[PDB]
């Protein structure tokens, strides 16, 4: 009933001039905490995003600045790896004629 698939992962500071060939691959995470807060805590309370600023074109591994408003610790993993490419401008502009 869709095709966009924005995924819970949101990208901040995304320079238009650059575009992602494919959406961020989904991956599982492992957390360690009490069941009372885990059974009460919701996904909407979890802040997950990535900073494309400073970063340049190409594939690189980066950490997720995860944030939890409680007494929860991060077990380990996961890492993200993708391929950033330049916008395929169809309107053409650079290089006088071709």
């Amino acid at each position: 009933m869709k095709t966009l698939y924005d995924l819970p992962i949101v990208l901040r500071n995304l320079p238009e001039d650059l575009v992602l060939e494919k959406p961020l691959p989904e991956v599982s995470v492992t957390i360690r905490a009490y069941p009372e807060i885990l059974n009460n805590l919701t996904k909407e309370q979890i802040s997950l995003w990535i900073d494309a600023t400073g970063k340049a074109v190409g594939e690189h591994t980066v950490k997720i600045y995860w944030q939890l408003p409680a007494g929860i610790e991060m077990v380990s993993i996961p890492d993200v790896t993708y391929t950033l490419k330049a916008k395929e401008d169809p309107l053409e502009h650079h290089h006088h004629h071709h």
